[PDB]
């Protein structure tokens, strides 16, 4: 699958006059994006037509805001090339180098190395969350309202074809969402996809870089702890997130956990909604199945 590499080479050279592509390979991808390593130096992140028709616009505005206002040794993407349209968007920045944090690597770190990493993370988040965001005040994200809208989308599309069990899982979520107070806390600029696969380590196992601020915005402070608190094979574990919360300070840990638990409870619904919005039946099917699996866990 080389048609897309060649296509991307052409597009890069076409949209960015005087950029020459000597080498190009795919080095990663997201749900709707592919990331290309170009000349062993640049990342070119690309998306074709999607629901976020101004998505890379926002992401770029965020990198610009952060590179202007953050004071940190931690690297983030600094945008040098951009092309943005309904049908195609491209962000180009110098590759952030290092090794992605994994549970395996963490477990080979000394206790001190682990603490320092935790400190590095706490300190970064503290700095970002503390930025006055009045300048990008429009990049607000209201997760509660979004779920409400997504629920309405469900009601308008497939809800009536759902089973009672599926419906009950959804309504039960909605009821919990209506009762929770976890949205009524501090709002601030968050990375909002803060998992260990976006965290880069240098050769001393210290945090050297953070990527993918594609979902960032002004949102509940709790958001950036959701994956740090996650107990799964992909993430490091709850104790890791707890310790980081303590280092970060001034934050209700139980509430951060409740927030994580609610996001986790929503995931199958999110999956279904993605399936609907992007016309991908496989995602609707997986989300529904996942509801059954969780209903039967107990
Ligand atoms: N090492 C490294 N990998 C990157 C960099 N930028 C992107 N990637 C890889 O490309 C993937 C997709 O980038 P990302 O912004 O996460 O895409 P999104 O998940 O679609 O928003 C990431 O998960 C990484 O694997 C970078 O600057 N350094
Ligand atoms: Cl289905
Ligand atoms: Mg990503
Ligand atoms: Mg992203």
């Amino acid at each position: 699958n080389a048609t897309n590499v060649k296509a991307m080479k052409y597009l890069i050279e076409h949209y960015f006059d005087n950029f020459k592509v000597d080498s190009i390979e795919i080095i990663g991808s997201g749900y709707d994006s592919v990331a290309y390593l170009v000349n062993n130096e640049y990342i070119f992140k690309t998306k074709f037509s999607t629901n976020k028709k101004k998505g890379y616009a926002k992401e770029k505005a965020i990198y610009n805001f952060l590179n202007t206002n953050l004071e940190t040794n931690v690297k983030i993407p600094n945008i040098e090339y951009s092309y943005i349209s309904d049908e195609l968007s491209i962000l180009g920045y110098k590759e952030i180098k290092g090794t992605f944090l994994t549970p395996e690597i963490y477990s080979t770190m000394s206790e001190e190395e682990q603490n320092l990493l935790k400190r590095d993370i706490a300190s970064f988040l503290r700095q970002m969350h503390g930025l006055d965001y009045t300048d990008i005040s429009e990049c607000t994200i209201d997760n509660k309202q979004n779920v409400l809208e997504e629920y309405i989308l469900l009601r308008e599309t497939i809800y009536n074809d759902l089973t009672d069990i599926e419906k009950d899982y959804i309504e039960s979520f909605m009821e919990r969402l209506n009762a929770t107070t976890v949205f009524e806390g501090k709002k601030c600029l968050c990375h909002n996809d803060f998992s260990c696969n976006h965290l880069l380590l240098d050769g001393n196992n210290r945090l050297t870089g953070i990527i993918d601020f594609g979902d960032s915005g002004i949102i509940d402070e709790y958001c950036d702890f959701i994956y740090l608190l996650e107990d799964s094979e992909e993430e490091i574990g709850t104790n890791f997130g707890e310790d980081i919360l303590r280092m970060y300070g001034n934050i209700d840990i139980e509430k951060a956990k409740e927030y994580q638990d609610i996001v986790e409870e929503y995931y199958p619904i999110e999956t279904i909604v993605y399936g609907i919005k992007n016309i991908k039946q496989e995602f609707i099917e997986n989300g529904r199945k996942e509801i059954y699996k969780r209903t039967y866990k107990d």
